[PDB]
């Protein structure tokens, strides 16, 4: 029994992160690849497939293996059923908190951020229905990242509804530098005091439209973070927990630079850590994503920190959890009007459609194919390599709710523009230098944009300017001076391009629904357009 655990410690943290508004049970496969430059290979955040199972001592075919790796995915999805769903997550959280309290324990419900956005329910209520669900379950704290794509005003509004206490040491006014929210909160846990410090994603300005966060700075400030930890302890905190949305590698670097952080609950990177990652004098536990798991962290505290801890990744399996009737009732009420829109099949996929990967996915290829089919003049389609999304099983129907799960940006516009061949290589080399940075302190936690219509060779360990080679567009060598017509959504690439005259940008999801409804069935087979030097590029089994 995964959920039946004996008591342990003075305090229990019930933690999830990066739900990305996923209201319903769904499928979410881990990436087939998490390519690292040599210096970073074999670390948590860079483990996939069989390697991840071995690292954590997880047996193949188990519920944990199903959550942790792409290995046997389709087979395990049919065996254990879908993951997540606000209903099941709520039921699990409620079960766990009741056990702990009945033990005489103290349980905190911590949300790592990236909760309010990127789903049908979210887009339909501009995030509000997600905030309401949060209040139903009882979230004690949360940090943020994508929340800000709602715009400063809407966030300000929703925080008025949010019953938990929002934290962040780094969101400050861009002129005066005064923090807008509390950096941390101290909770009494028996005779001890536990401080929960919050950190929001520091790269919000360059990752989303600048207008969403005008007047704010989210910059990483070690001096300021260190000072908040020092203050928490001065005020009585025995132990310090960082509820983070920096990204796990950045969290790791901080563990070696900041003093006094005992545990980091790492969001943003969508990682899974069945056993805590020990860095310096800190333990790190990742928050997974899309509601697939509830991390239960039991702490035995001492006057100077965390003496020991028990970490359990609890799978959120809807077929094996009781119902949270109030959550189910609330969702039916919230989405009754939109049932037909959200859940009517648009098309049936014959193969596995997955999103997560360093370089390539079948979902993103489907999108490239959809764009080219509707805009035949397009030569290259740049798809955003976000880590949020969903997974479609073979024979499963694709719905609007799925489209919003995959492309539910608040700025979902597809842009058509010309790029010179030299800009194409430069863009890839640029992304490559960010993703394959050998220094974790500079890591931003993203993947490489998928470019449909081109093929290339990548050397993660080559010097900057030399990582991308042998570029080919439409079966011919890349010509640096030729103007290629490109398409791109969810990013900023259009800013350096020459807009296609006569084209009016429109939401990527409209283009996809139009395509899907027409073809009725899709069968995208994995055909990676990249060759990785020094690495074995892996693929999942897409049938079954
Ligand atoms: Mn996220
Ligand atoms: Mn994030």
């Amino acid at each position: 029994s995964l959920y039946d655990l004996p008591p342990y410690g003075d305090a229990t943290l019930l933690y999830f992160s990066d739900l990305h508004g996923q209201a319903f049970p769904h499928y979410f496969m881990e990436p087939p690849n998490l390519i690292a430059p040599k210096p970073l290979m074999g670390r948590p955040g860079y483990l996939t497939g069989e390697a991840i199972l071995r690292y954590y001592g997880v047996e193949r075919g188990t519920p944990l293996a199903y959550l942790l790796s792409y290995v046997d995915f389709v087979e395990l999805a049919r065996t254990f059923g879908p993951i997540g769903g606000m209903g099941a997550l709520t039921a699990l959280i409620r079960d766990q908190k009741a056990r702990v309290e009945a033990e005489g324990g103290k349980a905190l419900v911590l949300d790592g951020g990236d909760t309010w956005t990127n789903s049908g329910l979210s887009l339909l209520t501009r995030g509000e229905a997600v905030v309401r669900w949060q209040n139903l379950v009882g979230v004690d704290h949360m940090v943020s990242h994508w929340e800000w794509t709602l715009g400063r005003e809407r966030v300000e509004e929703l925080l008025g509804l949010f019953r938990g206490e929002f934290l962040s040491y780094n969101i400050v006014d861009d002129l005066f530098g005064d923090p807008l929210f509390p950096a941390y909160r101290i909770h009494r846990v028996g005779p001890y005091a536990l401080a929960v410090v919050g950190a929001s994603y520091p790269y919000v300005k360059v990752s989303h439209p600048e207008s969403f966060t005008e007047g704010l700075s989210f910059a990483l400030d070690e001096r300021r973070l260190q000072e908040a930890v020092d203050k928490a302890r001065a005020e009585g905190a025995n132990a310090v927990v960082l509820l983070s949305h920096n990204g796990m590698q950045l969290d790791a670097a901080l563990a070696e630079r900041i003093r006094g952080i005992d545990l980091i609950l790492s969001g943003h990177t969508h990682d899974l850590t069945p056993r805590p990652w020990r860095v310096g004098k800190t333990w790190i536990v990742a928050g997974s994503a899309a509601g697939k798991a509830l991390m239960r962290v039991d702490l035995k505290l001492w006057k100077g920190g965390i003496a020991n801890l028990r970490v359990r990744v609890l799978p959120v399996l809807a077929e094996h959890l009781p119902k949270a009737e109030d959550v189910e009732a609330f969702l039916k009420a919230q989405l009754a009007p939109h049932q037909d829109h959200l859940f009517t099949p648009l098309a049936v996929s014959e193969t596995l459609l997955y999103k997560r990967d360093t370089l390539y996915s079948t979902w993103d290829q489907l999108v490239g194919e959809a764009v080219k089919a509707i805009y035949p003049e397009v030569e290259v389609v740049f798809s955003p390599a976000v880590r949020w999304g969903t997974t479609i099983l073979p024979g499963q129907a694709i719905t609007w709710d799925h489209l919003y799960a995959y492309t539910g940006f608040t700025y979902p516009e597809l842009y058509l523009f010309y790029l010179r061949g030299a800009q194409i290589k430069a863009v890839l080399e640029d992304i490559a230098s960010n993703v394959f940075t050998s220094d974790p302190f500079y890591q931003q936690g993203g993947d490489v944009s998928r470019v449909f219509g081109l093929r290339y060779v990548l050397d993660p360990d080559a010097p900057t300017g030399e990582r991308v080679r042998e570029v080919e567009v439409g079966g011919r060598p890349l010509d640096p001076n030729r103007r290629y017509l490109a398409a791109a959504y969810g990013g900023r690439l259009q800013r350096v391009g020459e807009a296609k005259p006569g084209y009016e940008p429109r939401p990527i999801y409209e283009v996809l629904a139009e395509y899907l409804r027409s073809v009725g069935r899709v069968r995208v087979r994995p055909e990676p357009n990249v060759k990785v030097i020094g690495r074995n590029y892996r693929l999942p089994e897409v049938t079954g």
